[PDB]
């Protein structure tokens, strides 16, 4: 048959039979990400241009925002976009907890490169009045967690319990269509994606790994490389073809450039739930517990084997 | 003011007091343009997935090759998807020859990599029958060139005599919006382009000259790397965000593996109206005078002071 | 605060504690009425006209069978396009039965005249195996009736227990927007409705009606009339703006011409909801038992007063 | 072959060999309609309900008068929502006076009925600066007119010199798609269109015909009666499904209620270069010599056999 965000996260609930909050909260998140789809494909650019005659970052997070707020099922939400977690009005307030990044690699949407949207879903855990703290819970604890492609075509990832669903927007009518049931990353790929530019900081094991690559010590073929840039991008390529992505320490500080409660933790969920594995190289990034809410953590994500490969080799030079 | 593709094309042609056949010319590539962006974001994917009850490369291909037969400017039509050159029915002929390619990256479409079309427009030299011998001209003779970009947003870069101008799509009414006069690149990026996996293929000046990038001589700050693996997105952050872009010839052959008709010329012909460099290593790419219609070239292009860098580090090995 | 068809629906859904069924179906619905507009609208157009190179009455109806089907919260489903009643498979059958018109006005769609959806939703009473004898229930029965309107815009009216409730698509985002709360029709109106064609056969009572509008007997002014030819465009500007909609019996039968089951049956359901009128003449339109499902029936809706009047002056000729 | 409404018109006027002013003139009325279409589909009416967190007579005229103005083809512009004509800068002057009405029928916006933009194309006579005066030209003087439907689908009907000419416009590529070539209208029909609610105040020659309608004098079949209230759509329906719409002058002033300049003209126009006629009962529309730019007049126009047994009947009461 076929199916639609809607229905299917619909169904979800009533097999579940439980509130029906959560069911509210990810369609409003439904809601803003064509919302947001709508304007990063440049709607109507034309008005700003004069055709009548006379940011995207913050809107995005303006969307986002308000729909989830609205949705009466939220209490605390974090945003890449907000210095504290933003606390939910009382007359609206629900029992989830959301962490995102409203538009993902914004900082190169000159470049028309592809952009996303990433979001983790927790459940408030202490009885207290909501503060940021409700937020500081290990990606272990994650009921739900995805994002929104904006590339050629707009796909949203979203993983639950069951599983990782892949739905494909149809521009036309507005609705999420499933094209992926329950997805699982190839045991080992081909393809590595990390910016080597920072290669002169690389820590030893890291330069190993890539020398590995480059030149595979079986003779076999060696992988191929791809970096886009963007996250959502990267790591949503390392699903569907396999491969490993890696966004590990080096002079920024050894605690990484990516942020653990809207882009790591959320995608390790993903990963995780697809089959495949995401560290930084101490211990599992969803084990990882939250100290502060735009706290940085190293990366390494993507195939088992090929994730499993880099720790070898990061016990090497331990 | 606000202008579009259609008026801009259009005040151009007054100007020159022409035939009018390149205004139409580039009208029918506009709308053919504007047809794939629909198909490529999924326009109507729900009806395919079942919603009333029951590739894109070759859409694509269709979707030039009518719309330019159709405009009546043409008579020599080269693709990458053809194996011959089409010639145009006797009724339907112009004086023009187009290169292109419908959809580059299509091959990883998959993982809703950004995907682009390529463009080439040439003047039909000889009075002979129309024949593939027709688009066997060197760059340095394009009328018109540039890209479509189906990334984040849909934009389109038309260089000709004058300059280098960028128009977005407002989806919202079809229609191309001016959001950048006379484009011109920096003399000096920061980002570095080419994959890294052939690096056991690689030729020593192409591994010296990334060994300078991650490790400079000057104890500058080393350059970020990127790379789609899509002509279009590589080649548009390049001329956007200034920097090199590169697919120098090894072992897969001294030639390259980029096509020289319908991906390095239009590619090439952009940047250097863009005020940038574009190479094979020995020659200017507009330079090289095609043997085949599918002739493979060597491409270096982006900002300047980065292409003469590479070219005299390409110097040192010769 | 904003809200949508879908919030709308899930929090009746959370007070009433239900099953869930009635918002998949509801929800179901929506989404065909989307991709019914989306084509109403000519989505893609271009391309049966070869813009590559090589119904809608029909389209609807798969549409909405296929949706409904899928929802899997429907048994007997009653289309104007469909003879016998159809009898959802086992495998996906909900309490309800569905007796709609996929596209009302199609004949006339050809002057691009508006045109539109109804639709009835009934609740199975018996236990009896499903068939088309779960469809013959009084207008009065109803759980829930609505009509789309693909007019200027596209609107999704939808009445319930609770009272009438206007929706508006917004095709940028794909998303159904409440802009009118609780809607009560006006007390007295200053239109009526009917084709002054079959004026040669008119029954006295009607001729005389339609004399007090065009000569008021009061002195006061006269009424102003509108006759689209599309019910769903009558019906929607009588709810809206005031007035009497006529189509009562004659020569053709003292049936009328219209269709209770999924015609009469739904409109007069919203009017009495919007505080309005919907007689046939001898009784209420929803008072009318069914004996078959194709079942015509006199009609005659509108404002509580301009309604009344008619009822007199049919006593005056009974 | 496929055409553009955009390839159309460059085929003509590459043929003819102008100056390419109308060119221009009619590419930016184009851009106008589509985005007028944009914002009467409700492009992003959520935004304007808070989906972000916190006047269509108008808009269409700004863009028309704006596009218009930005074209470089016009001097003196008319319009329904202007007072006094707006006499273009001398910097962005052409040749041509437009006169139009945004979007007629806007007052009945709310019942979401059909509406529409009329224009009418006069060349400049005079050597004189531009002034009001210009504007005041017989219809017979038309270079261009024509209308856009904001119906059930978008169409924009071009009739010219040449004939008249349907395009369908696909909001998926956003392109003007020719579906009918060279129309010509049914030598008669079967519907004749007038609001009835003012036969109180009906001249004797308008009682007749209407009489005649609902009981033919050959006994033939009675005529049906569709009145939309909006004249681009009894307009249109009457030049696609043959027919006569009549507005005859009554109380208000034996000048009629449509305006001459934006709503008789254009129409009158169409219909003569599709086989029809447009009278105003003493003379043919296109003749009549305006004294002021929002001068009314009495219009009846259609099938040739159906006005001409208007002006059969007129007669016979004068
Ligand atoms: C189709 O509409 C319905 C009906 C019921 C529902 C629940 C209990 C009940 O009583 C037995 N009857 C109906 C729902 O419960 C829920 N619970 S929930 O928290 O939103 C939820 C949503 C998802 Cl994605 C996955 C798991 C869960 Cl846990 N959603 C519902 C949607
Ligand atoms: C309004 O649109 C017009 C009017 C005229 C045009 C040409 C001569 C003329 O004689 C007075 N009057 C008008 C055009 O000529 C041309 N020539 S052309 O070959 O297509 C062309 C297109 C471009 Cl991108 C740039 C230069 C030239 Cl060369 N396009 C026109 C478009
Ligand atoms: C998606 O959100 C939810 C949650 C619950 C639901 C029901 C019980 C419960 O126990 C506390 N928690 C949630 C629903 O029950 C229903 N019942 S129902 O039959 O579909 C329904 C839909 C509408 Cl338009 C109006 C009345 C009713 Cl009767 N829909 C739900 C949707
Ligand atoms: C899109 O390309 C072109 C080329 C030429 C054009 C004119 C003369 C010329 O000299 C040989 N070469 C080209 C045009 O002239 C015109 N003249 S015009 O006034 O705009 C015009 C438009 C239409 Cl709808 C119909 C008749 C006329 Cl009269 N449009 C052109 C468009």
């Amino acid at each position: 048959d076929v199916n639609t965000l809607t229905r299917f996260v619909m169904e979800e609930g009533r097999k579940a039979r439980g509130t029906g909050e959560l069911t509210q909260l990810l369609n409003s998140l439904c809601t803003a990400v064509k919302a947001i789809s709508s304007a990063v494909r440049k709607a109507g650019i034309a008005h700003l241009y004069g055709i009548a005659g006379s940011k995207l970052d913050v809107l995005s997070n303006d969307l986002v925002m308000n729909m989830l707020k609205s949705s009466f099922a939220t209490c605390v939400l974090v945003s890449e976009e907000d210095k504290h977690a933003i606390i939910v009005e009382p007359e609206k307030r629900g029992k989830y907890v959301v962490c995102f990044d409203p538009l993902d690699g914004s900082s190169n949407i000159d470049c028309l490169v592809s952009v996303g949207t990433i979001f983790g879903i927790y459940r408030k855990k202490s009885t207290d009045e909501p503060s940021e703290k409700d937020a500081l819970q290990p990606g272990r604890n994650l009921v739900a967690a995805g994002y929104a492609l904006y590339g050629s075509a707009t796909m949203l990832v979203l993983a639950m319990d069951c599983g990782v669903n892949c739905f494909m927007l149809d521009p036309a009518i507005g609705e999420f269509i499933l094209v992926d049931k329950d997805v699982k990353i190839k045991k080992k790929g081909k393809i590595y994606s990390l910016n080597e530019g920072y290669a002169k900081d690389f820590d030893p094991a890291v330069t190993e790994y890539i020398q590995r690559k480059k030149f595979p010590p079986d003779n076999s073929a060696p992988y191929g490389a791809r970096y886009v840039g963007s996250m959502v991008a990267d790591v949503h390529r390392t699903l569907v073809y396999g491969g490993i992505f890696l966004y590990p320490a080096n002079k920024k500080s050894p605690n990484g450039k990516l942020r653990l409660l809207y882009e790591c933790n959320p995608m390790a969920y993903v990963m995780e739930k697809a089959g495949g594995m995401a560290t930084t190289g101490k211990e599992a990034v969803l084990d990882v517990i939250p100290t502060d809410i735009h706290q940085r953590a190293p990366v390494i994500l993507g195939s088992p084997d090929d994730v499993l490969e880099f720790l070898k080799v990061y016990e090497k030079h331990s």
